[PDB]
């Protein structure tokens, strides 16, 4: 796979836009949960 990725804001911010696109892309394909 590969989601949605950031760069024009701000770095920490952005990380958890990043680590919220990659929950969701495994729950989109694979039986695991946080
Ligand atoms: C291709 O392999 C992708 O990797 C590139 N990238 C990201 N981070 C990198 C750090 C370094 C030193 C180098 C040489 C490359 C790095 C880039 O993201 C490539 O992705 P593309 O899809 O090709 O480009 C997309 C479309 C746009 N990207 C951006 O504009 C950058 C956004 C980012 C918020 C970001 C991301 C998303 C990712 N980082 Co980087 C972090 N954290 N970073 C590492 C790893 C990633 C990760 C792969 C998880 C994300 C890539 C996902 C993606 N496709 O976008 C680690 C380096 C691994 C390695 N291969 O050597 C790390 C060195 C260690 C770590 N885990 O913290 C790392 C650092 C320290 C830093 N990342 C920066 C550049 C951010 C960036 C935000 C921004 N402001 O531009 N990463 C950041 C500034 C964040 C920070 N912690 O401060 C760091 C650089 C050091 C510094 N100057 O402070």
């Amino acid at each position: 796979i590969x989601p949605e990725a950031p760069g024009e804001d701000a770095s920490p911010e952005e990380l958890n836009r990043y680590y919220a696109s990659l929950r969701h892309y495994l729950n989109l394909v694979t039986r695991q949960r946080y």
